[PDB]
Order: C-alpha cells, then structure tokens, then sequence
C-alpha cells in the first residue's frame, strides 16, 4: 500500500508531525510519500493512493485561517481524487485560542462532503509536538489499525 502525507506548517510543528507519523506507517509495511503542500498540485493529487493523511497548522487574527501553503489545496479538494479516499487529518495549534487546530475541522469536513472516508478522528496537537511524540505515534497506529 501507498501513503501520501501532505503537510503545511510554517514554523515546522506539522511538519515534525507529518514525518514521525511517515516513519510510523514505514516501519508497518506501507510505501510513504511525503510531502510539503507548497510543492504540490491540487489536481489528482491523491491518484493512485491508499491511504492519505493531511496535516495543517491553524492561523487568522479573529477567524479560523488555514496554513497558506494549503489553502489552495483545501480551495481545490474537489479535484484531489477524495471521493471514496480513505483519509485522516492532523495539525498543530495552541489551546490559547478558542479554535484549536480549527483548521482540522474545517478539513475533515470539507473531506466529509466529498465522500471520502475518514478512518479516524483528526489528530489535534497543542505546543510542541516533540513533546507529544507518543500520542502521534499512538495515533499512526491507531490510523494503520482503522483501515
Ligand atoms: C496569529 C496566530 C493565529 C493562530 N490561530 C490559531 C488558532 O485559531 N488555533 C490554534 O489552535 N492555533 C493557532 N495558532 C497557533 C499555531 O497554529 C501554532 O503555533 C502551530 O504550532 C503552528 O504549527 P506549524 O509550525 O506547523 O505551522 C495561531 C498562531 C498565531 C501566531
């Protein structure tokens, strides 16, 4: 099996996210294609996958922003390939703000619309997410275990 992860971060949280979880699926067997949203395209992004994961920090001064490099991949999810996708979500936040890693929301149910099957409720991080490794290790297993 194939897995893409497709993060955006812009001071690295997600992105040590998105590669502990890769090294998690790796050593399960599953061939894993990471990579950071400012590089990719929307179109048929997800072709040829079993199983995605998409990862996003959250932002806005007063409104629920996602990460800039996704936002045109959020914008275009429609022409992903998501349909009948198996997917989850992640993404790092701070409990200081009232919508902590809204951004997760506003994927999971965009995901939701298009059909995709969500294997297991968003991983939602707050601070540092070194200091949270085992919960996302945990929660890699928990996907791997889902599908
Ligand atoms: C202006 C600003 C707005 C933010 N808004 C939110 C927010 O609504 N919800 C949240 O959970 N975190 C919010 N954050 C926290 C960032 O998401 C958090 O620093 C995160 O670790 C960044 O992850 P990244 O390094 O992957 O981009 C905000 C931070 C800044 C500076």
């Amino acid at each position: 099996p194939k897995a893409l992860i497709v993060y955006g971060s812009t001071t690295g949280n997600t992105e040590y996210t998105a590669e502990t979880i890769a090294r998690e699926l790796a050593d399960a067997g599953y061939e894993v294609d990471s990579r950071d949203a400012a590089s990719v395209e929307a179109g048929g992004l997800f072709e040829g996958f079993d199983l995605v994961l998409l990862g996003c920090s959250t932002w806005g001064d007063d409104s629920i922003e996602l990460q800039d490099d996704f936002i045109p991949l959020f914008d275009s999810l429609e022409e992903t390939g998501a349909q009948g996708r198996k997917v989850a979500c992640f993404g790092c936040g701070d409990s200081s703000w009232e919508y902590f890693c809204g951004a997760v929301d506003a994927i999971e149910e965009k995901l939701k619309n298009l059909g995709a099957e969500i294997v297991q409720d968003g991983l939602r991080i707050d601070g540092d997410p070194r200091a949270a490794r085992d919960d996302i290790v945990g929660w890699a297993h928990d996907v791997r275990g889902a599908i």
